[PDB]
């Protein structure tokens, strides 16, 4: 037994969505909207399903998809639930280079490559150096890191703007006004990894749907307070997606900022600190979460050298040649460092959404082709609902997947739009990977833990 609060903790890691906060505003008041959307129609469904599956087959997503549609399809599923990190990184690096932008006093970081790119490279392979040593540290660095440079900086911001005080349907009649959904959905991605912890938990029954209900509620009013702050003190036209946050800060200080327009570059210090902590954790966590295959049938060829103190290697390194290539290539084509942030968002998103499609379809299949029956856990409405919910998830997922491809004329006026050309060729060369190969703490993010 572990109580509803228990789940709402051990996984609560992901209620904070800062890196994403900048872009949420560009929706304007309609950002409360996308959050209810993502939560009801995707978050809760992805949860509910991945749960009922994690409880008897059983025991990651590799297991569940593998059980329901074979070895190949499962394996790929995991490989996307890994590559989506090997890239999901980039937005963070931009947010890093952004916070450093409001410190070392240098816009050259948040605007002008190659500097943005080469600085990212240095931060990234430097974090690599600090992890290769072994992961004795990481998880707690990030404990007091999530603590110092994320809870605090927000509460500072939440309270601050709240003092500055003294579902507006999106507009589908203007074009590109849907792509932003990417980030909202990217906010909820990861829950599966912490679905298993429903055994370590008792009375699953009707209860975990409340941890979920809540978790969603929280992450909504939570990821939307800091959304609305930026949003309605900075005209949703020139919000930089990398900066954005600290931008909101500097101009917010202007109101009880007697030279105190200085505490702001400190606040930045704390931010880049927290994010640096997480990113550190992700240099090894996921990479490790997908050795299960090196182990099974020797699926990945010789792709294994596990030494110490951890720890994998080729996997980490080529996660870094991936991420570094995604960085160099994606940082230097198109409407510059804003289309870059957004596109890297979205491409991370589709790569992962693959695995989500597989999850959902393999859940329909567990339901109908395997009702016999088992399960320490079960979605309510017998099976009418079991299904209708799994197909609702599947659906929003597919939305997110296409809509990831309809960019407006310009995101924050960048914007040349050699976009879909790039998002597509990219996601293709990636989606190819997992298939080509097969043929031959509760403080760090769920997308990234390990079991």
């Amino acid at each position: 037994q572990l109580t509803l609060l228990g789940f709402f903790a051990i996984t609560a890691s992901m209620v904070m969505a800062v890196y994403e906060y900048p872009t949420f505003a560009t929706s304007g008041f309609s950002l409360v909207f996308f959050l209810l959307l993502g939560g009801i129609l995707w978050f809760i469904p992805v949860g509910l399903c991945a749960a009922e599956m994690a409880t008897v087959d059983g025991w990651g997503v590799f297991a569940w998809v593998s059980n329901t549609l074979g070895p190949r399809w499962g394996f790929a599923a995991i490989s996307f639930g890994y590559l989506q990190i090997a890239i999901g990184f980039i937005p963070m690096l931009y947010f890093v280079l952004g916070a450093l932008s409001y410190i070392l006093k240098w816009p050259a970081l948040n605007e002008d490559p190659i500097t943005k790119t080469i600085a990212a490279l240095i931060i990234l392979w430097a974090l690599a150096l600090t992890q290769f040593g072994g992961t004795k540290y990481t998880a707690r660095i990030a404990k007091v890191g999530f603590f110092a440079g994320i809870l605090l900086p927000a509460f500072i911001l939440i309270a601050l703007a709240a003092i500055y005080l003294h579902t507006f349907f999106p507009d589908f009649s203007k074009v590109g006004t849907l792509v932003v959904f990417v980030a909202f959905i990217l906010s909820y991605m990861g829950v599966e990894a912490s679905a298993t912890h429903v055994n370590e938990m008792s009375n699953p029954g009707r209860d975990y749907p409340l941890a979920m209900l809540l978790l969603m509620v929280a992450a909504i009013c939570l990821s939307s307070v800091g959304g609305l702050s930026i949003a309605m003190v900075i005209p949703g036209n020139e919000i930089n997606l990398s900066a954005g946050v600290m931008q909101t800060f500097t101009v917010l200080m202007s109101h009880v900022a007697p030279e105190i327009e200085w505490t702001v570059r400190v606040i930045s210090a704390l931010l880049l600190l927290g994010v640096l902590a997480e990113i550190a954790s992700w240099i090894v966590g996921p990479s490790r979460g997908m050795y299960v295959t090196a182990q099974k049938n020797l699926l990945p060829a010789a792709f294994a050298k596990m030494n110490k103190n951890g720890v994998p290697v080729t996997l980490v390194i080529s996660q870094l040649v991936i991420t570094s290539i995604a960085l160099i290539i994606l940082t230097n084509t198109g409407g510059g460092n804003n289309m870059s942030f957004l596109i890297a968002l979205a491409l991370t998103v589709v790569i992962y959404l693959c695995a989500y499609f597989m999850l959902f379809i393999g859940y329909i299949v567990l339901v109908l082709k395997h009702p016999d029956l088992k399960r320490t856990f079960n979605i309510p409405g017998g099976k009418g609902v079991k299904l209708v919910v799994a197909i609702v998830g599947l659906l929003t997922s597919i939305m997110a997947f296409i809509v990831s491809f309809l960019p407006p004329d310009n995101i924050q006026g960048d914007s040349t739009d050699m976009y879909v050309e790039l998002l597509v060729v990219s996601f293709l060369v990636v989606l190819a990977l997992p298939f080509i190969l097969y043929a031959v703490h509760f403080f760090l993010h769920p997308r990234a833990r390990s079991p």
